[PDB]
């Protein structure tokens, strides 16, 4: 219940793990709301994963 933005790829994330959502650069997350600081969840368009905050900023 953040009313939380979509944030766009701004960064290049290589993910550790296949469930780390494959941050590709320029595109934007829609994220549904952030469950561990860093890792936040949301899907980009097929995929749903876990990416990390500091590849994506909230500035949309």
């Amino acid at each position: 219940g953040s009313m939380g933005r979509q944030c766009k790829v701004l960064f290049d994330y290589s993910p550790q793990n296949e469930d780390e959502l494959e941050l590709i650069v320029g595109d934007v997350i829609d994220v549904i709301e952030e469950v561990e600081e860093g890792w936040w969840s949301g899907t980009l368009n097929n995929k749903l994963g876990l990416f990390p905050s500091n590849f994506v900023k909230e500035l949309e």
